[PDB]
C-alpha cells in the first residue's frame, strides 16, 4: 500500500472538541459519518502480525454511502506522529454490509486488498474470519493554513474520544503549527498514544 503519515493529537474533553470545531468553522470543508468495522480470525492472526483489516462505511452529513476496505500494516505511533502502510479499495456498499453480517462472505468479494490479505497472511479464504465489531466516528474536515485537518469524534461503547489528525509529509512542522494554535487558544490536548482500533480493543 501507500505510507500514511499523520499527526495525531488527542483533545482531552468534549469542551475542547466543541471549542476547536467552533474556531475552525470558516475553514470547514465537509463532515463525514464513518462506521468502522474490523475483521480477524478468532485467534487474532492479523492483530498478532501487526495488521488491521477495516471495512469503513462512509456517508456525508447525490450522497451514496460508500464502503472502503483498508489493510493497515506495521503501524508505529510515537511523539504524536503515526506512520503505517495503508492499502485501500472501494467495494460495493451492499456487499460490505453483507460481510458485517456474514464475514465468510469476504471470500465472495473479488477485492484486490482482500487478495493481498490472503497472500501475505496466508489464508485461502475468510471462512474462519469473524467481525470484531466496530465504532462510529464523526470526522469534520477543514482546509486550514495549507493542511487538511480531520477533527474526529469517536463514539465507543464506553464513551467518546476526540482527536485531531493531519496527514502530511511534514509531520514535525505541521504538528508544531497545530500545537501553537491549540496552545494560543487554550484548547486542552496531548499527543495520541493509541490508535482508534487499540482504544476500541482495550474496552
Ligand atoms: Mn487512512
Ligand atoms: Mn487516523
Ligand atoms: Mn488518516
Amino acid at each position: 500500500g501507500a505510507m500514511e503519515v499523520e499527526v495525531k493529537l488527542r483533545l482531552l474533553t468534549a469542551a475542547a472538541h466543541l471549542r476547536l470545531t467552533t474556531l475552525l468553522t470558516p475553514y470547514h470543508l465537509k463532515t463525514l459519518h464513518q462506521r468502522n468495522t474490523f475483521f480477524d480470525t478468532p485467534k487474532n492472526d492479523l492483530s498478532l502480525r501487526r495488521a488491521v483489516l477495516r471495512l469503513r462505511f462512509l456517508q456525508n452529513a447525490p450522497s451514496p454511502p460508500r464502503c472502503i476496505v483498508s489493510l493497515k500494516a506495521k503501524p508505529t505511533l510515537a511523539n504524536g506522529i503515526s506512520r503505517v502502510e495503508e492499502d485501500e479499495e472501494e467495494i460495493e456498499y451492499w456487499i460490505g454490509k453483507e460481510c458485517v453480517e456474514s464475514p465468510a462472505k469476504l471470500s465472495d468479494i473479488g477485492s484486490r486488498v482482500l487478495k493481498r490479505v490472503k497472500e501475505e497472511y496466508g489464508f485461502n479464504d475468510f471462512l474462519g474470519f469473524v467481525c470484531l465489531g466496530g465504532f462510529e466516528n464523526v470526522r469534520n474536515v477543514y482546509e486550514w493554513r495549507g493542511v487538511k485537518l480531520e477533527v474526529d469524534e469517536t463514539k465507543y461503547d464506553f464513551g467518546n474520544c476526540y482527536e485531531i489528525e493531519c496527514e502530511t509529509e511534514e509531520p514535525e512542522r505541521v504538528k508544531t503549527m497545530i500545537e501553537e494554535f491549540l496552545t494560543e487558544e487554550k484548547i486542552e490536548f496531548s499527543n495520541s498514544d493509541m490508535t482508534k482500533f487499540a482504544v476500541f480493543r482495550s474496552g
